[PDB]
């Protein structure tokens, strides 16, 4: 089976009492459901649950309006007959060079204390090791405090400069934003007075919540001045810098209150991420969300929730196709697997300070055949080798998958990414299979995902293949064992 | 002398007559369920078949007092209890239950009130709600008292048709929590006369204040700078109004400096805009004799520099998961509220006040709300209160280092902390709705309470638009006819002071501080050094010296202090004189009259502008 939400650790096939069906923050637990989600599951022997129930999901892997935020008021075939009916699609494309160019993020190489100077620092490294950029992101945190929208001037003495420097460089810039008005933010008092934050259940006040970055209120995106407000901010940040688009991080409602109060009353708490995703609309073409829940017709990039630098199925390598393969069976086409490499998280990293070497290298490969490609800790952080490894998947991606990726986006108006069944639904090996994937319907990929390994099986379906080397493979169906992939390598096949 | 019915029951005392009548009014007695065992009547199911823990144990604690337990507690949640206590015919008056808006003495409840929580409110704005003090506790002329047991989940609401309170435990819809399913239980206690019943009662159920106030707050008056000045005073206005007290020949207990001398609500530190030498105003006003009080409250706004400090130090009341602080509105905006349960948050509030008195000779400080209509309807607190109104308790507790020169405006089992408990804020008009005609009533209901350090508020209510008779400030003749019922008070605040007026009413004032002094003062405090002994008010009913006299029962234009000294005020507009009752015993007139033929009704008893009735036991 396959589809219901994102998890922490997440395998494919799919493979705990009911808990709420609600968009969550699974980065800590393996309990609770992420950010994209959908009540929907498919069997490979060829369910959609209403959108009016107070839905709760459990499970029991030995046989395979109390309490709760809800308030009253062939395998193919199927499935696009499924995805036709519930799921709306995308409207419009993306910016064509985040299909092909690498987006570049501070947030995993510098954390919390980015600054002007390292922003700089960044780009000029990015334009000495010979790499495009879709765009360059600004993460957490260049303001003074979580909800204020103008630069920190102790970080970024000249903002407008560092602008000017980096569109004279030929970068784009995104903005990391968030739904959140912290206490000792400059813009709370105004967002108390003018009844901006989702309230306690009476209806009267602001209720406090907690995340990551402190205690403050959340916006209500279902209260029109609240966007209004949050729109008017962000045009402004376009309009002083430049600034093409915005990172929208957060999104979950496991990050509003328990019982709650809104402009618009929310039923299904969950449709509060919809309203927060709606926010990306007027920047779709280089936004990014975590979130998404009837969100598949906001046409922007929807991001994998924080990918740890280890190699399993907990937020690691193994779980980049399961991951993606979930989100692409749930209506949402333009797919950002996180970060290259993953966050680099102290005591969830593979090495101790970035990702081993070969882990590194692994995830780039991969994640050069995935839509959208997104560096952090760059590749001339570990060594020559890693850079011209890079470049090779840069300059692959270019000629090979971004041509088919901008093909196949402007075809969804079905996934870009694909299950192996897809083109062979019929076929039960192709059902299992976790370590490949397709583009569409004529690139199979087929990439290491191990330590130690310069070969592995790689399952070819029935008709014709024709690899990179331009082996053609035409006794099908047939398992390729130990198929040399070196370091540097991964294993394509292009149909014939 | 107990008659159990199974839809209520009726008590009579040794002389047949009935003192005391309940109806069930969530279900009814299967009586042939009930057993006696001696003193003991048990009953083990209602007649719908319902399981039940009912019993009524009697008890003899004196030969003059027969007290009846009463407990009627449900199997399981889901079950209101409900009895309704008929206050009976127009002989029977009753006495206590709570300070509210419009006060009748003695109590008078209009119209209809499905049963609310029992918890400390502020009734500023709403006649349906109890006000900051309150005991379960109504006493009846007829010489019966209920308490109602301190276990339940209190709700009280009234018939005015059936003249009936209505008595519910509850645990929906209420911010009481059960200690980590709904019991209604209570002692009616039955005496020979009421002053009696309701001695045995206090003695039983009331703590008295260990201490006595400072002496001058018993003599001199209170000045304080809200209803004159409002929010806007300043480092100016505060020393031209005590060099206006000075020049005017009137002492000082201590001048309250009101809100708002802070940047913020949640600040302690004076805002220099408005106080630019905090420092050498305290020196100015120490050296011309005054001694300072300061206005504080529980709160801290979001705007405070304190607010962060509040939510990382974990000092706030929380929402019910007790993770996060809760905001609430109050008359000054949103923040958060301090939990006087929270060891650390008291050591915090306590820290600023010592700062106050340590940097400014501050002498005490005026605690301004503590009701928990201003706490969120669920909410979390560092120990839990399964009866929210303690936490008004735990906030009066702030009082205890500086007791002294304190006031509170809620008390909630509060009664041993010796400070002087001031009525809820009075309205410059005539009437029962704040005004005038309700200090006597509110006084008097405070005082039952086991509350002997009363502060009736403002000499001439607060003076508010659209509760003001006169406009600007309070008619002259309200002002005066006020001023003269206050100075026969425990302790006198001005605000608005005489010579807002003309030299008459200043002459007036000068001469009822002088009659205060000598008459009034050496009067109180022997009786607030005798309440630590006795547990007896200060301010007294006439019913007290007169318990079988039903006149005195009804009577809420006159006091007395303690037992020899009955004061008739004039309490209505173009009125020369009063009709004046005395009761039986010798009085003796301020001019000498010796009336011995009584009780009597003394008619159209002259009272010019300028005096008051009061008489001397002899
Ligand atoms: C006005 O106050 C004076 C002075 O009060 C005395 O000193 C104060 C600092 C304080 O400690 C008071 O408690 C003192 O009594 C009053 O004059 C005194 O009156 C009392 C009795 O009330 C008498 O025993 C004292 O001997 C007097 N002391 C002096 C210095 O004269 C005066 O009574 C007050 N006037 C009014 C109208 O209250
Ligand atoms: C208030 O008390 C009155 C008097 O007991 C109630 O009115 C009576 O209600 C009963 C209900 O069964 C009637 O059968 C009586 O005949 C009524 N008499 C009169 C004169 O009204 C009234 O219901 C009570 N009110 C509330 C709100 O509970
Ligand atoms: C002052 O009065 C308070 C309030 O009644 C007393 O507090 C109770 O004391 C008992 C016994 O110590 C405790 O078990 C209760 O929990 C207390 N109640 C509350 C609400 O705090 C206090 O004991 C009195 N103190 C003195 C010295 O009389
Ligand atoms: C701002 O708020 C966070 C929590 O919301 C707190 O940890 C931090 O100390 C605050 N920063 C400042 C500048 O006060
Ligand atoms: C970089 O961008 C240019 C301009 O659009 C494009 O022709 C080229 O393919 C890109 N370079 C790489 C390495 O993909
Ligand atoms: C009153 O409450 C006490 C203490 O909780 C309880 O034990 C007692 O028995 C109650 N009295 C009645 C008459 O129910
Ligand atoms: C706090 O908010 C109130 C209400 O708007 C405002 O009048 C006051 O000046 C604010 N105080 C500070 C110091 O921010
Ligand atoms: C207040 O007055 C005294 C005496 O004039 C002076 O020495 C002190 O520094 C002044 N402080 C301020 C706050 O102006
Ligand atoms: O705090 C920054 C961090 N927050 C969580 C997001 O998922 C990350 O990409 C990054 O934006
Ligand atoms: O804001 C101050 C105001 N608040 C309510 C009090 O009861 C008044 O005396 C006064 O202190």
């Amino acid at each position: 089976w396959y589809g219901g939400a994102e998890m922490r650790t997440q395998h494919w096939p799919i493979r705990q009492e009911p808990q709420p069906f609600v968009t969550s923050d699974v980065y800590s637990s393996d309990a609770a459901f992420g950010g994209i989600l959908e009540r929907y599951w498919l069997s490979s022997r060829a369910i959609k649950v209403n959108d009016s129930v107070p839905f709760h999901l459990g499970w029991n892997s030995t046989e395979r309006y109390h309490d709760t935020p809800y308030k009253p008021p062939d395998v193919t075939s199927i499935h696009k007959y499924m995805v036709r009916r519930y799921f709306n699609k995308p409207s419009r494309v993306p910016a064509p060079e985040a299909f092909r160019d690498p987006i570049w993020s501070t947030w995993a190489l510098y954390g919390r204390a980015v600054d002007q100077d390292k922003v700089l620092r960044f780009a000029q490294q990015i334009r000495l090791h010979h790499f495009n950029s879709s765009h360059l992101e600004i993460d957490d945190m260049y303001t003074p405090a979580y909800g204020d929208f103008d630069f920190d001037e102790v970080k970024f003495p000249n903002a407008s400069d560092m602008f000017r420097r980096l569109r004279d460089a030929g970068f784009r810039v995104t903005l990391w934003v968030h739904p959140f008005v912290n206490y000792n933010s400059s813009r709370f008092g105004e967002g108390v007075e003018r009844e901006l934050f989702v309230r306690e259940p009476t209806g009267r006040l602001p209720a406090l919540v907690r995340w990551w970055n402190g205690i403050g209120a959340v916006l209500d995106f279902t209260h029109p001045k609240a966007r209004d407000w949050f729109q008017g901010h962000l045009r402004r940040l376009r309009s002083r810098y430049s600034v093409a688009s915005f990172k929208f991080d957060a999104g979950e409602v496991s990050y509003l209150p328990r019982d709650f109060s809104t402009y618009r009353p929310l039923p299904d708490p969950s449709v509060w991420s919809r309203r927060y995703t709606e926010m990306a609309l007027p920047f779709f073409s280089l936004a990014e969300v975590r979130v998404g829940y009837q969100s598949q017709n906001i046409s922007c990039f929807f991001r994998l929730v924080d990918r740890d630098s280890v190699w399993g199925y907990d937020l690691g390598l193994r779980s980049l196709i399961p991951a993606v393969l979930t989100v692409s069976m749930l209506g949402y086409p333009f797919i950002l697997p996180d970060m290259v490499g993953g966050n680099a998280v102290p005591q969830r990293t593979a090495g101790g300070d970035v990702p081993e070497r070969e882990l590194y290298i692994r995830w780039l490969e991969v994640a050069a055949f995935m839509p959208a490609m997104q560096f952090s800790i760059p590749p001339w952080r570990y060594d020559a080798e890693v850079v011209a490894i890079a470049q090779k998947f840069a300059a692959l991606r270019a000629s090979l998958v971004a041509p088919l990726l901008l093909e196949l986006a402007g075809e969804v108006t079905d996934p870009i990414v694909r299950p192996l069944w897809w083109i062979a639904p019929g076929d039960e090996t192709a059902h299992r299979i976790d370590s490949q994937f397709l583009i569409g319907d004529t690139l199979l990929v087929a990439p290491v995902l191990e330590p130690g390994k310069q070969e592995r099986d790689v399952y070819l379906p029935a008709g014709k293949w024709r690899s990179y080397k331009g082996e053609l493979f035409d006794k099908t169906p047939v398992l390729l064992t130990d198929y040399p992939v070196d370091l540097d390598e991964i294993a394509y096949f292009t149909w014939a």
